[PDB]
């Protein structure tokens, strides 16, 4: 498995949650989250990560016009995060293409400004379920236009990369930014399977992801499969996208998991998921995986359960892990009058954030972390392990390892290990 990595190539385990779904409505584009509330979800779970939502609509409210007051605000964002050590996943998210759909902004359609939104006419009726929506007429239309399968609108993919390419430029040398995920939930309209994701979707990956690199040489570029089958267990047709940077490829895969017999079910979903996902991550060059969106409804039994057996895939295919999502209710970390959900204890895990080498194999339970490294004599910076204080009020006691600094009040652990003695076993316990 293939990790991300900081400055000083310390390989990253991803830790986070989509913030926010109230940013798809916001007048101004951002969620209804403040500073205060970062501090409460570092201090209850240890985050090192956010998948952090921003629309198109709000990039490009007019044709070929970027407005540098909502990047500002972005900008602003980005800033509570990597004061407190988090690694930044700018998300282009969409819902059902546009709040424009019925009489961009929404709660439900989301995404796309009204100017790329052309239903031509056709209807958009009322459906018993959001994701309904996406197969009425006028929506089908809305993304033939957007792909060009109506031959009709070839400007709107090309408006689409340079918008992501504003976006890169002001956050090139933004050093909390590490990935960019190009589409959220990408649909095909009429086209669907790997004709959609071999054909257009890849086509504009590519565009974007060149776009992208006139400005930003760096940033990792993460690309999603087609979300329909794929999210419940379908293999994804997507093909690999080059790269232009000079040296290694910095492109990742960002696909979403949306699954006595519900269990069954749930648990072969997981299995044919990861054999799906471990298959395109190979085809796009051997990449590393975030999963960008999975959550439910925690207050449902056998939610946490679930909740830890996608947490342990994870971690087994060395995935990166954006939850959906921190919106108060009780799918998040916390119910609207601010309650801890099961999620809050259920997540509040050690974890190695930035290894100092390749984690080959780890574990951790609420007073215990074991890491195995695949040694790397170029780095210097120490291993960076995150340790919870209910299961480590006092002192840690290390084995295999010097510890370099135990930082009680950040929660974050230190260590350095050999790099010229094969693979290391370091082992943390609360002192005695
Ligand atoms: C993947 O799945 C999520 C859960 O269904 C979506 O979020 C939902 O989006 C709808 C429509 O916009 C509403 O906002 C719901 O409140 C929200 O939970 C993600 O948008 C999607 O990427
Ligand atoms: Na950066």
């Amino acid at each position: 498995p293939s990790y991300l990595k900081d400055d000083d190539g310390r390989s990253l385990i991803l830790r986070g949650f989509n913030t926010a779904s109230s940013a798809k409505s916001a007048p101004d584009g951002m969620p209804q989250f403040t500073e205060a509330d970062l501090a409460r979800e570092y201090a209850d779970m240890g985050t090192n990560f956010v998948r952090f939502l921003i629309s198109w609509r709000s990039v490009e409210p007019a044709p070929g016009v970027y407005d540098q007051q909502y990047l500002d605000r972005v900008e602003d964002r980005v800033g509570w995060y990597a004061e407190r050590g988090y690694k930044v996943m700018l998300d282009m998210h969409q819902d059902v293409y546009s709040g424009a759909i019925t009489p961009g902004a929404g709660a439900i359609g989301n995404g796309a400004p009204a100017w790329a939104t052309y239903m031509d006419g056709l209807p958009v009726e009322p459906q018993p379920r959001w994701e309904l929506y996406y197969i009425q007429p006028g929506v089908m239309r809305a993304f033939d236009n957007f792909w060009n399968t109506t031959g009709k609108h070839p400007e709107l993919v090309e408006h689409y990369a340079k918008a992501w390419r504003a976006v890169a430029d002001r956050f090139a040398d933004n050093d909390a930014v590490v990935a960019y995920d190009l589409m959220n939930a990408p649909f095909g309209g009429s086209l669907q399977g790997p004709a959609f994701e071999a054909g257009p979707l890849a086509a504009m990956y590519q565009r974007t992801t060149d776009a992208i690199r006139q400005v930003d040489q760096d940033t990792w570029v993460c690309v999603a499969p087609q979300a329909i089958g794929v999210n419940q267990g379908l293999p994804s047709g997507l093909t690999k996208i080059d790269d232009p940077r000079a040296g290694q490829q910095r492109i990742a895969y960002c696909p979403h998991l949306y699954p006595g017999l519900a269990r069954t079910l749930t648990d072969v979903t997981i299995d044919a998921w990861r054999a799906n996902t471990a298959h395109t991550a190979r085809v796009l060059g051997d990449v590393p995986i975030i999963l960008g969106e999975f959550g439910l409804d925690t207050t449902l039994p056998g939610a946490r359960d679930y909740i830890e057996r996608v947490y342990g895939t994870a971690r087994e295919m060395g995935a990166g892990v954006s939850y959906w999502s921190s919106d108060p209710g009780p799918w998040g970390p916390y119910l609207p009058d601010g309650t801890q959900t099961l999620l809050v204890d259920t997540l509040n895990k050690p974890y190695p954030r930035a290894v100092a080498g390749t984690p080959t194999e780890w574990s951790s339970t609420s007073d215990r972390l074991q890491l195995t490294i695949e040694p790397d004599a170029a780095i210097t910076a120490p291993t960076e392990i995150y340790l919870p204080e209910a299961g480590f009020p006092g002192d840690v006691h290390v084995e295999g390892a010097d510890v370099v600094g135990w930082d009680r009040q950040s929660r974050l652990l230190t260590v350095r290990t050999p790099a010229d003695s094969g693979n290391v076993t370091v082992t943390v316990t609360p002192a005695a």
